[PDB]
Formats: C-alpha cells, sequence, structure tokens
C-alpha cells in the first residue's frame, strides 16, 4: 500500500479557521473518490502535513486527474504559498 | 499517538551502498530506542527523493529519542549523507 503524501505551507493571509476548514474539506473527498483509502492530517516554512493512503501507484493517478480532485484545487490552490509531493511505498 | 516524519535529499557522490547502510541503521534503532515504536521509509517515485516516518508514544517520548546517544551517533555519522532534511513532528488527526 502507498502513500501520497504532501506538505503545505499556507499564505500569511489565510486565517485559522480557513486551514481547519482546508482539511475539513480535503478529508471529506474520501467520501467522493473512490482511490483515496484513508487521510490523516497534522500541524507540526512548511506548518502542515497531509498523508493520503492508495492501492497502488496507479490509484494514485485516479485521485489525480479524479474531477473532485480538480475541483478541490480550483477552489483552494489559493489558500497555499507552497506544496511539497511525495509519493512511495513504505517499506523497512 | 504522534508522528515523527523527515524528508531528505542525499548529496550526488552519495553510493547506493551507502544509501541502504543508511536506512538499514536508522530501521534498526528501533530495537535499541525505546521509544521508537515503528519505522518505515521510502523513495519518492514522482529536490527531496526520500521519507522516513517514525510512530512515537507521545511528544514526551519524542525527546527521550533525540538525545538518546544512539540517535545522537546516528546523527553525528551520517549527516553527512543528506544535502538538505525537512523535519516534521506532528498528531495525525482526520
Amino acid at each position: 500500500a502507498v502513500k501520497h503524501l504532501f506538505v503545505l505551507k499556507f499564505k500569511d493571509e489565510i486565517t485559522e479557521a480557513q486551514k481547519e476548514e482546508f482539511f475539513k474539506t480535503y478529508v471529506n473527498l474520501v467520501n467522493i473518490i473512490p482511490a483515496m483509502k484513508d487521510v490523516y492530517w497534522g500541524k507540526d516554512g512548511y506548518t502542515h502535513i497531509v498523508e493520503v493512503t492508495f492501492e497502488s501507484v496507479e490509484t494514485i493517478q485516479d485521485y489525480i486527474i479524479h474531477p473532485a480532485h480538480v475541483g478541490f484545487g480550483d477552489v483552494y490552490r489559493s489558500f497555499w504559498e507552497k506544496l511539497l509531493i511525495f509519493d512511495y511505498t513504505p517499506r523497512k
């Protein structure tokens, strides 16, 4: 099982309630995007972390071009100053 | 339960043998440092190339890990392997 992990910094103008709303609405994408298996997010100049579980590297791409994900980006991309993305298979 | 996450880029000269020993030694710290509950690492397939996630009981046990001599030892030996590093400590939530 693979992970889609991303790390974010919000723009200064974004309020605390807005950041909270951002993650709540993101997590709700589990209700719309079949590829998303689980999501967790957290707050520790990056401040926030999001981890999504996927069946495979293939299913990650299904999430990427899903119309709800594209829609989320269009509404919310303006919230972040900068973002890093990582896709990988956890191993020990 | 809290998460210790770090993301790294190795310096260009670092070999595949050095990289594997690096994660092999780091993963092995679970057996030495009680605070470390589990570890997984991965290489990005999409700057930063590698991901390491450590699970801890709480933020208190993270500090036990931080000053543990085996952890300090890992840092002294292996810190020269990485060009850049980001560290995050956070509680996962939904």
